[PDB]
């Protein structure tokens, strides 16, 4: 589509893709560029460097550098001391006389720009408790590492950066003495996330008891089912209460550990929901990524009777997708559904491989046919540009390939079969393959080539599963498991639990 067109449809990430395509055969000119960022929906990332190749008050500030930061009046020289980077470049004598100037206003930036002074602005930060310095400092340089205090840690996470902070150092085994300092922190002191990544951090000190009062503490505090069952299943795991395995079992939530619970205390597998529409097809064209994004927002917006409407005109097996999405909504998302949409495209694979299939089609995309997501992977199978070219052009050598073919259900479970089965014959496992379907075959790899990583131990591979060291992966990976197990089971296919987890180790 032409520039003109495209500026005509409401704001979206399918619009920002078609942007994107233009900016990326360098097909606006200067003159279309100029009101367009009122036309992008998410103005990050690849469509906002490649359009810039197209606050006064403070603007005077700017002038200034570090060799003339002390002519600037106190306002220019408060704003520019917001970078850690800037109060680096200076010197000792700027920083110490600025230090003086900003005492008893703004005592917190006095600490750094003395800190700044040392060898080490890190233990200076330390020495004086500086919370909102020690995360300024982290930011700035995640190569600081030191023993940190009791009286220290537990203050750490009275700060928002916590979280990320300890998720970050233990899933990516970095800064040893921080972590290693962690262990000091109270659990009366954290809930949540951050409870959780401490018990995660104690376990691989094999610090078991406390790692069981975090996750405790996790369980008790968390707002999602899944989240609770997850950290309910350590509790379980560290002490063996059958209470904790009873609760987890009793679940509604449909999640890796529910479903595992169940195994083993003999419940019988959740309730799915069947969906067969009667009607194959009506008016509405699946393959136009304008008209999902104006759907969807209708969808959101709706009442109980406004999704009884929406779910009729969307009951069919072309729509089915649209119709289960609608569905999940009128039950408040207390239903479980495992939906088989365009299932003449893979009825010919075999069923573990259909169920793996539909396991990651239903984690990417919920089936819509023209998702998008915000780094504009494609369609039921989420696709990105460069793979699905590659895939498309190359090694199929597919006339007239163009990546928008990934919006044809045929073509997303074709070329999803295809990757899939190259990630299988060498990863082996679906959780591996999920990895490397979501994060690379690249870091998945490097992850398993370590010798401290879904190998042989006492809370393996569960404690694995934990360390993944990219977030995205991480949360993927546990979600299609669960998806491939209820298809499986969904398909006749069944497989125990145990053993899924028990080929994980290597
Ligand atoms: C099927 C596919 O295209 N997979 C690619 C994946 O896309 C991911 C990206 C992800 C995504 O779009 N994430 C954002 C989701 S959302 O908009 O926040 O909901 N979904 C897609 C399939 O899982 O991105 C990674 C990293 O680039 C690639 O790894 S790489 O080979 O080492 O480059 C991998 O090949």
């Amino acid at each position: 589509y032409s520039i003109e067109k495209l500026k005509k449809e409401e704001n979206s990430l399918a619009k920002d893709y078609y942007i994107y395509r233009l900016l990326e055969k360098n097909k606006i000119s200067k003159k279309d560029a100029q009101d367009l960022n009122s036309h992008i929906f998410r103005y990050i990332g690849k469509i906002k460097s490649e359009l810039e190749k197209i606050n006064p008050k403070y603007a005077k500030c700017y002038t200034y550098t570090a060799n003339t930061i002390l002519d600037a009046n106190l306002t220019c020289q408060s704003v520019r001391l917001n970078s850690l980077v800037f109060i680096a470049s200076l010197n000792s004598k700027d920083r110490t006389t600025l230090a003086q100037t900003f005492k008893n206003q703004r005592p917190d930036l006095t600490n750094l720009l003395l800190a700044f002074n040392t060898s080490d602005p890190m233990s200076y930060i330390v020495q004086k408790e500086d919370i909102n310095g020690f995360f300024k400092l982290y930011n700035y340089s995640k190569k600081y590492d030191l023993d940190l205090n009791t009286s220290l840690v537990n203050k750490l996470p009275n700060h928002i950066g916590f979280k990320d902070f300890a998720q970050n150092i233990i899933i990516k085994k970095e800064n040893p003495k921080f972590r290693h300092s962690m262990l000091e922190i109270n659990p009366e002191n954290v809930s949540e996330d951050s409870a959780f990544y401490l018990g995660v951090n104690a376990l691989t000190y094999d610090k078991t008891e406390l790692a069981y009062d975090f996750f405790k503490k996790a369980a008790q505090s968390f707002k999602s089912q899944s989240n609770k069952d997850n950290a309910i299943f350590w509790m379980w795991l560290i002490k063996n209460n059958e209470e904790d395995l009873k609760t987890l079992s009793q679940s509604s939530s449909l999640n890796i550990y529910s479903l595992y619970a169940k195994e083993l205390t003999n419940t019988p597998f959740p309730k799915i929901e069947s969906l067969n529409p009667s009607k194959k097809k009506n008016n509405f064209n699946m393959q136009d990524p304008f008209a999902w994004q104006k759907i969807n927002k209708q969808i959101r917006d709706a009442n109980a009777s406004q999704l009884d409407v929406l779910a009729k005109e969307f009951d069919t097996q072309e729509t089915l997708p649209i119709y289960a999405y609608i569905l999940e909504r009128k039950n408040n998302f207390k239903k479980h559904y495992f939906i088989m949409p365009y299932y003449d495209n893979i009825k010919d694979y075999n069923k573990t491989r259909q169920a793996l299939i539909l396991a990651i089609a239903r984690q990417e995309s919920r089936f819509i046919p023209t998702a998008i997501s915000v780094s504009y992977a494609l369609g039921m199978m989420q696709f990105m540009p460069f793979l699905a070219n590659h895939i498309g052009e190359k090694e199929l050598k597919i006339p007239n390939f163009d990546q928008d073919f990934m919006f044809k259900p045929e073509i997303a479970y074709y070329f999803g079969n295809y990757h899939l089965n190259y990630l299988e014959s060498r990863l082996k496992s679906p959780l591996f393959v999920a990895y490397a379907y979501n994060g690379g075959i690249g870091f998945t790899n490097r992850m398993l080539a370590r010798n401290d990583m879904f190998k042989t131990g006492k809370f393996e591979p569960f404690l694995s599963m934990e360390l993944v060291p990219y977030q995205e992966s991480r949360i993927y990976g546990k979600k299609v498991l669960a998806n491939y197990i209820v298809y499986r089971h969904l398909l006749n296919d069944s497989i125990k639990i145990s053993d899924i987890f028990e080929n994980l180790i290597q």
